[PDB]
Order: C-alpha cells, then structure tokens, then sequence
DNA sequence: CCTGACTCGC
DNA sequence: ATGCGAGTCAGGA
C-alpha cells in the first residue's frame, strides 16, 4: 500500500516544475520562527522528500520558492510563508490553498489538516497530522521514513484533490472568492504576523505592581464581609459563601447548580456589599491574568514584539480570530483594562498607531441588505441610529427620547441584527417577556423591510439548505428543518445573522487588500499591523499621518459599494491607547 | 488532558 | 435560550 517517492539527497531540476503541490511541514502549532521538519514536492515527474537542510540552502530551490512564475499548491500556505519569513527567505505562486478552498465549501467541517479536507471527496490515503505527530506531551516528529511518506501522501492527496475542488468552489460561484480574496488576504495575514506589535514590557509589569496591590485590597475587603477566607475564583466556593453562609437570594442556576455569573451578581449586589467586591475582583483578575502576564509569556525577549497568530479558516462567518495572543480581545470598555493599550506602540522611533474603523456596518449592511426604507434613509443623512430607532418604536421627536428610551432602542437594534428572541430581549432589557416582543412588534412596523429580510431569509435557508453573504460565502444549516424548537431557532437565529456579520467581514478582507495595493504603489511605509473585525490597526512614520488621515479611510469606504454609504471613523497616537 | 464558568472583544 | 470568537482557572479524568 506504500507511495512510492524519492528521497533525495540533493536538490534537481525536475523538482522545480512550474506546476507542483508542495508540502513545507512545520509541525510546531506556533510557526513563528520554527522549524521546518521536512520537505515534500509532487510534480508532472514524480513525488519527492528533501530534508530542509538540503533544499533551503540550494539557491536554485530557494529562487524555485521565490518565482511568481512556478505555481504551487499547499495547505495552509500561511503556515509556511511565515516559517520561511524568519529564515529570510520568500515563498511566491501560491495558487491554490487546500486549507482555505476546504473552508469556503464548508466551514463546519472544522478541516485542519490534508487528510480531513481529502476525506471531503473520499480520498483516504493519506493520514491525519494527528495520528502522525501525536498530540500534546506526546506530540514529536517521527523518523525520517514514516515523516517522508507522510508528507509525500499530503502532497500527492493536494495534487489529487486540486482540480476537485476548485470545480465545487466554481458551481458554488466561490472561485474568485477563493482566489481573488482569501488567497490573496493570506499573505496580508503573514506580513501582518511577521511583522508583529510593539510591546512597551516596562510600563506593562508597571501595570502588573499596580493591580496585584489592588487585588490585594479587594481581596482582603472580601474575605472580611464573608468573614472567612476561600478561592473566589471558584464557582463552587464562592457558591456557598454567597447563597449559603450570607443567604442570599437564589433568582438564577447554571447548568451545574449555584450561578455566580456577572448577570447574576449584578442583581445580588443591592443585597450585600460583598457582590460589588467580587466584581471588581473578577475585573482586575481577569486583567492581571491575561493581559498582564498573559501577554508577557508571549513576548519576544529579543524584539519585544508579539507576533499573533491569526486563523482564517476557523469561523462559521468568514471572520478572522486572533490567538497567542488574541490581540481583538484587548480592553477598551473600562477605563482601568483600557490602559492595557497603551503597551502597545510603534515599532519605530517618530512612527505613530493609526486605527480606522467601519462605525455601525453591521446595521448598514443590513439596511443594504433588506433594502428597508426607513433603515437606508436614516443612515443616508447619517442619523444617530439609536436615537431614530428610538423615536419610531416609541413614536416620539428627537427631543423626548430619553437616555433610557436610545438604550433600549440601542438593545434592539443589536437584537435584531443576531435574531434576538422576545425573551431574550426580555434577558438583556430585564424586562416583560410580552412587553419585549412589542418593541419588536413595533420594530418591524418601522422597518418593514427588515422584517421582511427576517421572514425571507429563514425561508430560502430551508428552501436552498444554505445563506450566503456579499462575496458568495456560504453557511449550511441543516438544522434549520428540525423539529425540536431550540435547535431549530438557533439555526434561524444564524440565518439571519450570517449574511450580516459574514458580509461585514467580506467587505473588511477586501478593504485590507485594497489598502495594502494602495500603500505600495503611494510607497508609504505604513503597514498593517492588526484587523479587530471592523477596524484596521496601522503603524507609520510621523510623517505619513496626513496622507494615511484621507487615504485609509477613503480606501475603506470604497471597498465595496453599497445601497448606503460606508462610514469610517479613523484617530492616530503614540500608542494603540492614544489612537481614540 | 478535557469540559464548564467566567470575562474579554466586535 | 440575542450572533461570532480566545485565554485562564477550577474541576475531575
Ligand atoms: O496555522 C494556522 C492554521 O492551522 C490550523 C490547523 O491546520 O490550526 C493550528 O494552528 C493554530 C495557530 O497556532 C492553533 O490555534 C490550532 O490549535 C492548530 O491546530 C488551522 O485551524 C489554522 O487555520
């Protein structure tokens, strides 16, 4: 049953087609500045293994790598253009990612690896990294014989599984989304990743002193009012503490017993002091751990920088995410897990951060979308939404809306756009579930053409078995014919959200590439440096500001063109905390 | 090691 | 049962 292969012990020409899949394994999760085990290229010629020693240092493999002209198929190019990016060398013709054509066709499948993908179009002959390499404190590379057929298995299964795919993508009408967006986004990504962000590590273990003195207090305050010590981060603990020694009132459970969660304490607070204590120390706790000395674990002692790594082919919505370090989850809400940004600076001496920001595309997609009237009007003479939501569902002038009436619009209006319930507006608004579904009632009433998007949507779901966005993405949702209720509400609740959040994140992808063209034909040397789903995080000289204050935000705006206009608020400083 | 609770972001 | 994510810690394996 074994491939044959060569195992070549130097580099030759029949290995640099202008046509080959290409395998360049880095079996660490974490690629940045990581090995690269192994070297595997199928071709018109035959399938072959170098050892990376070998082929890296052959100037005739390396300028292979680097010609635009030699076309190579892989999984997860990203992975091994950033791996190559720290051993200074670049890998170009990247013209078919099996890794990112696997997730357009199907995003819930969860493919991670050659042989998941392959097992799409019943092809088994290759085995999962996981059975290979192993998993956790067993994971290793193994010898060289069972390495080389591994690779070479992955490599003929890409060339084998080519042509396959990019037909499917064709009948779904995703080819240039493969193509012209995501491929081309994938190297964005991992100039963004190389290139990584400033930290400013002193004023960060500055931060860390600060709030380990604070936690210290709190601490102390909530030992005193419970009168004895425990581990308040423990649900169980803190459990019986709260509901039992201080019997307080139990108004909500968790799936295992007593609810601690922050919806539950909020209520408990007028009570007893100790609840707003136990707050503040989750607040401060969850700083220290995870942006304090969360992010300096994965600090680089010698650059300071922090290169994240961010996967483009894991969300059911076409969003990106960000991990080791999750840099679209740094505080900003609170003032106190605000300042965290201001540990991230320029990478230069007399460069600056630039962020933009798309303001409400969310709800303009939707008033695209849904062509609804009253919602295209509103953002057409750039109205405060909340506020005009706000005067239709209470049917009030601009004067009358009080600030508890644009809240409540406010909920809805975010409600509506991930298909809130009655109930849950109920939950969120702590309000009649009957009073709820009013407002909602009222709602639609305003903005018929968005209760019609709502109706139909979840209609051509069920009918077509799927909805797409802007860019021809698509989601299947099976679960949109079952007939247990829970399961066929959230089903409905992503029908009606995917077009909208998916289609925001289409339009920003296009904006990145668009901006990186633009940059390097002005030859400005502003960079991106981070995408926080609908803002863009740029560095550049001092000097640049000016120009960057008309161009990303023009770039971003004429990204796609739409039914009303896009709206870009754009600020710049010495820090990503300054840039407000 | 793996699921759940919690808090962080858009 | 309002959409989509990641990291840390507690729990028990
Ligand atoms: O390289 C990113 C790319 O790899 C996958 C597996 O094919 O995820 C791996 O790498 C991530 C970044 O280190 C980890 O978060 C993940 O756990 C690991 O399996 C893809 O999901 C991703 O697109």
């Amino acid at each position: 049953a074994k491939m044959a292969f060569t195992l070549a012990d130097r580099v030759t020409e029949e290995m640099l087609a202008d046509k080959a899949a290409l395998v360049v394994e880095v079996v660490e999760e974490n690629y940045h500045d990581a090995p690269i085990v192994g070297i595997a290229v199928v071709n018109e010629h035959g399938r072959f293994f170098l050892r990376p020693e070998t082929a890296l240092a052959d100037p005739q493999f390396v300028a292979w790598l680097g010609d635009e002209t030699k076309k190579k198929s892989m999984f997860d190019s990203k992975r091994a253009a950033v791996a190559l990016k720290w051993k200074g060398i670049e890998l170009c013709g990247v013209s078919f990612d099996l890794l990112l054509a696997a997730y357009l066709l199907d995003p819930a499948q969860g493919v991670d690896d050659v042989a998941a993908a392959a097992k799409m179009k019943q092809y088994e002959a290759v085995r999962p990294d996981e059975a290979v390499y192993g998993k956790g404190a067993k994971r290793a590379v193994p010898d060289e014989p069972v390495l080389a057929e591994h690779l070479v298995r992955k490599a003929a299964a890409i060339w084998e599984l080519e042509r396959p795919f990019l037909d499917e993508l064709r009948r779904n009408e995703q080819d240039r989304l493969l193509v012209e967006l995501e491929q081309p986004l994938s190297s964005i990504l991992a100039e963004m990743e190389f290139a990584g962000v400033k930290v400013d590590t002193k004023r960060l273990e500055q931060m860390g002193k600060e709030l380990a003195e604070q936690l210290g207090t709190v601490e102390q305050r909530i030992y005193e009012l419970a009168g004895q010590e425990f581990n308040i981060n423990s649900p169980k603990q803190l459990g019986v503490i709260l509901f039992e020694k201080l019997q307080l009132p139990v108004l909500k459970k968790t799936k295992t017993g007593y609810s601690t969660s922050a919806d539950v304490l909020e209520k408990l607070a007028p009570y007893h002091e100790i609840v707003e204590n136990i707050l503040h120390y989750r607040q401060l706790g969850k700083l220290q751990s995870t942006y304090i000395e969360g992010l300096l674990k994965v600090v680089r002692p010698d650059t300071k920088k922090v290169h994240t790594i961010f996967n483009q082919a894991l969300t059911q919505t076409g969003r990106l995410s960000s991990t080791e370090p999750n840099l679209q989850n740094i505080p900003i809400r609170l003032e106190e897990g605000r300042k965290i940004r201001q540990a991230f600076v320029p990478s230069e001496s007399d460069w600056l951060i630039f962020a933009a920001d798309y303001s409400q595309i969310e709800l303009r997609v939707l008033a695209h979308i849904a062509e609804d009237d009253n919602l295209m009007e509103a953002f057409r003479r750039d109205l405060d939404i909340h506020t005009k939501t706000a005067m239709d569902i209470f049917q009030v002038s601009e004067d009358e809306v009080t600030p508890n009436m644009r809240r409540q619009a406010k909920a809805v209006n975010y409600g509506i756009v991930y298909g809130i319930s009655d109930y849950g507006l109920a939950q969120n608004l702590n309000i009649s579930r009957k009073e709820a579904a009013e407002f909602i009632e009222r709602y639609f009433e305003s903005f018929p053409g968005v209760k019609r998007y709502m109706e139909n949507i979840v209609q051509e779901a069920k009918q077509k078995g799927y909805v797409t966005t802007l860019l021809h993405r698509r989601r299947y949702l099976p679960d949109i014919t079952s007939r247990n209720f829970n399961v066929r509400s959230f089903a409905e609740r992503m029908a009606m959200n995917t077009p909208i959040q998916g289609s925001a994140a289409d339009i920003i992808k296009k904006a990145m590439i668009d901006l990186n063209a633009r940059l390097k034909e002005e030859r400005l040397q502003a960079h991106l440096l981070l995408q926080v789903h609908d803002e863009l995080i740029l560095e550049a000289p001092k000097e640049e500001m000016e120009r960057l204050c008309r161009l990303v935000p023009e770039v971003m705006e004429q990204a796609v063109t739409l039914r009303v206009p896009l709206k870009v608020d754009y600020h710049y400083g010495s820090t990503w905390y300054d840039a407000k």
